[PDB]
């Protein structure tokens, strides 16, 4: 447990509770187990319940609900308490020049105003620093805590809202927009709470400072105020210009995010198609405009950030010269004026615009989140009592809100214990009918009445990340008899037994470990397990062979649940013979409704590697340093004309300030560095081996492409520039001041060496906890992605609270990782402040017990601390560059085809190294121009063989076509001889023409010819733009029977002499399969296809069969030869 729960007031004030973890992490590795727990204040379950109540009251009471009016009622008073503490701690910063000016008047020659007083003031001056230190840091920590609490509460509200979104609203929502929204205010929201209080402190500080200065300059104190007001107007005009270049980049960032995620999810098909070259350019073109906007917005921000270092001369000039004209000036007042003007310049030009910008951004983010919260919701409205019968009459529905209806005049009725089987050609609307039943689709006319309890089995299998037992159970009480019977009747015995961990293995997001014929079985078992009234199954036997389908239908759909009503999407005749009713849709219309009899009768090392990527960075750093060398040599050897050099030193901020000749090129180069880094990282990811790529997850990519690159684009340039500016200011003033007085320069050496040693000591833990928390924010992303993916099988089942609890657990883990760093960085900053005051209690006290050397020592000892803080910020930010380089440094896996004859010798396929060998000593041959038909059971390894042909997985054999082996040619040129049709169809966000070919090498005539040949003429032309419609949501507009057709058209367009057909027809009806056959015969009359289809009527157009069994291949010749040994395959 965290010690903050049980800690004394002084212990919490000194933050001394991070000492044990810091000591452990400095000399040992930090592990998740040895991490402080979470308290009861930061728990999401309570921190969201405290806000949902207020939000609901606002929604039900007000006429114009506001989220800020609900956040105020919770986090107002603590925020105001820390604001008051901040104001009290900052009032003590404008009165420090007053004490220096009332000390200097004492060490004025021959016994000036007060003589026996310097003892009183020389101690109180530095003792006031202790009070400032005590008052400042706790308020900052409290404000950070409040910001983090608001962030987690709003995130939980967003997740609770995102599970009630309608199907209509999901059209405009992409898996990239939400990720970008989270990544924006994931860490820049809670950090800005401290800066938000400087909107009412800066004016009061300005008023107090003006009142103080007026006692020095009678009426000349207002010219400097006028100049500073003009500068503040200029900065406020720069802010609005910067905003315009920030609200246009978000859309491009989201678009790039969705395209990158869609590519990385199924990089397998990209590699098979050899689309990497044409798909890196598609991202580079998008990145160009983002870079242009970022480069335009990184100059205005620099100009805003450089108005403090270029204002320390004009303000002093305008303050002193008008008064010096009428009365001259004294060398005592001319320094108190500068000491006041420094604080005034900071509070006007650095603290006010930052607060204004923070308020603007916070209000904008809150309003955006409120707009997300106020969207259309999904209603159920069903009745929980009936006669256990499902009847709907005269239902007509439109998918799009506006167009052609999808369903019209469909009526049916089924009692309890009956089975209704629906069928029809592709595009008829069977899935839409089941959606109408489920309620995810609102009919425009009609009514559906049935009991609420239903069970769903989607056409596309869904595998949430967890054990097989958890996947099958799906958040209910575990059973031993029902579960075992289901697992036996769904044919999941042998496949589960093959695993080393028998039942509870681990499956990743999407079930990549499992094949395509076992995910369907798991989904069917999950649907069967649930105790519901109606089991609406949407074509469960999609990726199952004929024998498995026959064995499952008679033992799971008619023997296990033969007393509960179930609606099945059929595509065969044996499934209709045993049916109780039949409904044959056609183009969204009830073509038939009746029984089968009537149907029959009817018819360190990162900094050096970061700057050396681009040579212009070195050529600009040398140019920005040698000019500083000349500038500092124009203030050390030209002094023989003067010797009052203290006044000259006092304006070192303006003297050594970077202009627009040495800062603009550096800023411009620092973005080109990020561009090159991102391009190299994307290329190295695209050209990586599959064994290395499979280690990566779907949450480990949006955490490295969305936030990590955004850091390098946005935050690193200006932070590095500011740190460099502070370094130059400190060095070129300490070196100068070491000439006049070399005794006060001595004190700055031990301070610097202690600062560097302590910072390097604390980095030993901040470089392993910061990375821990930066990688610990991936679970929430990877759970949000899958919860959005399974949003239609979640609401149908009813398991919403289970996912809510999972998300709460993930949020708790992230906050537990975050609080430790948020506390240890504060501890180290406060200890730096303490060593500062400890080494400062002596410098003035011993020297006092010239009186103006004190103001220079105090103007240097604060710039040193500011530079130290900037260095800490840069070191914290460079972890992103470190992870970019880690992600780049990855292994690289990298007319001839006339006849197309094959030969394999001693082939071994294994997806991993040292794992189970899927294929062992494979050998066969293929006569050229001869079709070959693969065969086998589920889990045999057909797709494994097809992948081993293209060498996606590591192999140990040789395959040669037309006399050239594997080694004689490169992988990229070898892989171009094959035209594949992957089992997982790939559709990305783009136009139809772009999807059909990314390289854009075929004209619209050539595209239309193939589209009409395959049969997409009636599908492309039903959309507002033919061959120009922007398919989105992963091609969700199309249907499962049209996705396969488009994939086959893509295969036909690209002509190859060898092609690996991996189940060309997955869910196609028998009528549309004639199109597949008329394309196969008339377009593949010269190439040697390798079929994988499970259709018995399709397995007859072959000449050489390959059956995979027990990790070996047997090749037969006659069609009936292989159907005689095993009688099961013939009887089934
Ligand atoms: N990424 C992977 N890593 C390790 N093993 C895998 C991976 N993908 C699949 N397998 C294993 O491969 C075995 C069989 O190979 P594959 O997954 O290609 O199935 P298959 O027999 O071709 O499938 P089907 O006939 O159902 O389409 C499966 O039992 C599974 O354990
Ligand atoms: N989200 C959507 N928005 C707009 N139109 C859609 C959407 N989903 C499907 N459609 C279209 O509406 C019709 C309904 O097709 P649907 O997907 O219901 O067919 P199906 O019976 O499931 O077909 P299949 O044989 O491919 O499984 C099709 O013309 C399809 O292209
Ligand atoms: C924090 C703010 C609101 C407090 C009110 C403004 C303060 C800073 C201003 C208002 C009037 C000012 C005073 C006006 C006149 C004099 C008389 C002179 O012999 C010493 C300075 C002194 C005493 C000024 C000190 C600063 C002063 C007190
Ligand atoms: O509250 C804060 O964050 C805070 C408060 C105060 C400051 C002070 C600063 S910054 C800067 S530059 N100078 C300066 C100006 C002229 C000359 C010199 C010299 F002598 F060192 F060269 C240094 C300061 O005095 C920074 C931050
Ligand atoms: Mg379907
Ligand atoms: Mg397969």
């Amino acid at each position: 447990r965290s010690p903050l729960e049980k800690a004394s007031v002084v212990s919490k004030l000194f933050f001394s509770w991070t000492r044990p973890i810091l000591r452990k992490g400095y000399r040992q590795r930090l592990e998740l187990s040895d991490i402080y727990q979470i308290p009861s204040v930061d728990s999401a379950d309570n921190l969201s319940e405290k806000l949902e109540r207020e939000w609901d009251r606002e929604l039900a009471s007000k006429k114009n609900p506001k989220l800020i009016n609900a956040l105020r009622r919770c986090f107002f008073w603590r925020f105001m308490f820390y604001g008051i503490f901040l104001y009290l701690g900052e009032v003590t910063k404008a009165v420090q020049p007053l004490l220096l000016g009332r000390i200097i008047a004492s060490y004025d020659p021959d016994n000036k105003e007060e003589r026996s007083i310097a003892i009183y003031l020389g101690i109180g001056l530095c003792l006031l620093f202790i009070v400032r230190t005590l008052l400042l840091h706790p308020a900052i920590f409290g404000l950070h805590h409040i910001g983090m609490q608001m962030r987690i509460a709003m995130f939980s509200l967003i997740y609770k809202k995102t599970l009630k979104l309608s199907s209509r609203v999901l059209d405009k929502i992409s898996i990239g927009q939400l990720v970008s929204l989270l990544s924006n205010n994931l860490n820049k929201f809670d950090e800005g709470l401290a800066l938000a209080h400087f909107v009412w402190i800066a004016p009061l500080q300005v008023a107090l400072l003006m009142g103080l200065i007026w006692e020095l300059l009678q009426a000349s104190a207002f010219c400097g105020l006028g100049f500073l007001i003009v500068l503040a107007l200029f900065q406020a005009g720069l802010g609005r210009m910067m905003m315009k270049y920030r609200d246009q980049r978000a859309g491009k960032i989201s678009e790039r995010l969705v395209i990158t995620s869609e590519m990385i999810e199924n990089i397998q098909s990209v590699k098979a198609y050899c689309w990497e070259e044409a798909m890196e350019k598609m991202i580079e073109n998008l990145r160009q405009t983002e870079l242009k906007l970022t480069r335009k917005a990184a100059y205005v921000r620099y100009f805003n950030s450089s108005a403090f270092f270029f204002s320390g001369f004009f303000v002093v000039f305008l303050s002193v010269l008008p008064y010096a004209l009428i009365k001259g000036i004294i060398l005592r007042k001319i320094f108190t004026t500068i000491s006041f003007c420094i604080v005034l310049r900071m509070a006007v030009t650095r603290q006010f615009p930052w607060a204004v910008q923070t308020w603007y951004d916070s209000l904008g983010a809150i309003n955006k989140i409120q707009d997300f919260l106020q969207k259309q919701e999904y209603k159920t409205l069903e009745y929980n009592l009936t006669t256990t019968e499902v009847v709907m009459e005269n239902v007509t529905a439109f998918w799009e809100e506006g167009g052609t209806p999808v369903l019209k005049d469909i009526n049916f009725k089924i009692e309890r214990g009956q089975l209704l089987a629906v069928a029809g050609s592709t595009g008829a609307g069977k899935t839409s009918l089941l959606m109408v039943i489920m309620g995810e689709l609102e009919p425009s006319e009609g009514k559906i009445k049935h009991s609420g309890r239903i069970s769903f089995c989607p056409q596309f299998p869904w595998i949430m990340p967890g054990t097989i037992k958890e996947n099958i159970i799906f958040g209910v009480s575990y059973d031993e008899y029902r579960y075992r019977s289901v697992i036996k009747a769904c044919q999941l015995e042998e496949d589960i037994s093959k695993f080393p961990e028998k039942d509870n293995t681990v499956l990743g997001e999407g079930g990549i470990t499992l094949s395509g014929g076992q995910r369907a079985k798991i989904s069917l078992a999950r649907a069967v397990y649930k105790d519901a009234d109606l089991y609406l199954l949407d074509s469960p036997f999609g990726y199952l062979d004929v024998l498995t389908e026959k064995e499952i239908f008679e033992s799971c759909v008619c023997k296990l649940m033969a007393n509960k009503t179930r609606i099945l999407v059929t595509s065969k005749m044996e499934h209709l013979k045993k049916a109780d009713k039949i409904l044959i849709l056609h183009e969204g219309s009830s073509y038939f409704y009746g029984t089968f009899s009537e149907l029959q009768n009817l018819q360190w090392n990162t900094y050096l590697r970061y700057i050396t990527v681009h040579k212009s960075l070195i050529f600009v750093l040398i140019w920005c340093l040698v000019i500083f060398l000349a500038e500092v040599a124009a203030s050390l050897v030209v002094l023989w004309l003067l010797g009052v050099f203290y006044i000259y030193v006092g304006v070192a901020d303006t003297l050594l300030a970077m202009g627009f000749f040495r800062g603009l090129p550096l800023v411009h180069t620092l973005i080109t560095v990020s561009k090159i880094l991102h391009h190299k990282m994307l290329h190295s990811v695209l050209q990586a081996p599959m064994s290395t790529l499979n280690t990566l997850k779907a949450g480990g990519i949006l955490n490295r492409f969305s936030k990590d690159i955004a850091i390098l684009d946005d935050l690193l340039p200006l932070t590095i520039f500011d740190f460099i500016q502070l370094l130059l200011i400190v060095i070129g003033a300490i070196a100068v001041v070491a000439v006049l007085q070399p005794y006060i320069f001595v004190a700055t050496v031990p301070v610097i060496v202690a600062f560097i040693m302590l910072r390097a000591y604390f980095l030993q833990t901040s470089q392993q906890l910061k990375q821990l928390e930066s990688e610990g924010r991936s679970p929430i992303f990877t759970h949000l992605v899958t919860s959005l993916k399974g949003l239609w099988t979640l609401r149908a089942f009813g398991r919403q609270p289970y996912f809510e609890t999972l998300f709460h657990k993930a949020l708790n883990l992230h906050t537990a990782n975050w609080f430790l760093y948020l506390s240890t960085l504060r501890w180290f900053q406060m200890r730096i402040e303490m060593i500062f005051v400890i080494f400062f209690i002596a410098v003035t006290f011993i020297s006092i017990l010239v009186g103006i050397i004190l103001t220079l020592a105090m103007n240097i000892m604060s710039t040193l601390q500011w530079a130290v803080n900037s260095s800490i910020d840069v070191d914290s930010l460079m972890r992103s560059v470190s992870r970019v380089f880690k992600f780049i440094d990855m292994p690289t896996e990298g007319i001839w085809p006339s006849g197309g004859q094959m030969t394999v010798k001693d082939l071994t396929a294994k997806y991993t190294e040292g794992g189970n060998a899927i294929l062992e000593n494979i050998s066969f041959s293929i006569s050229p121009g001869q079709r070959v038909g693969l065969l086998g059971r589920t889990g045999s390894g057909k797709s494994t063989l097809l992948s081993a042909f293209l060498r996606l997985l590591n192999t140990e054999g040789e395959i040669q076509i037309d006399g050239v082996s594997w080694d004689s040619i490169t992988l990229q040129q070898w892989r171009k001889a094959f035209g594949v049709i992957p089992q997982k169809v790939f559709i990305f966000s783009g136009t139809f023409r772009k999807n059909l070919d990314p390289y854009e090498q075929w004209s619209d005539q050539e595209i239309w010819k193939v589209a009409d040949e395959v049969g997409l003429r009636s599908v492309i032309e039903q959309f507002p733009g033919k061959l120009d419609f922007v398919l989105v949501d992963g091609g969700c507009v199309l249907s499962h029977g049209h996705k396969q057709l488009m994939c086959l058209a893509r295969s036909v367009l690209s002509k190859a002499k060898i092609l690996l057909l991996d189940q060309p027809s997955a869910h196609l009806d028998p009528v549309t399969y004639q199109i597949i056959r008329r394309t196969l015969k008339q377009a593949f009359a010269d190439c040697t296809v390798i079929l994988c289809e499970h259709r018995i009527e399709a397995m007859l157009e072959c000449q050489q069969f390959l059956v995979i069994e027990e990790n070996k291949v047997r090749q037969y010749d006659s069609i009936q030869k292989l159907l005689n040994e095993r009688s099961l395959f013939r009887q089934a």
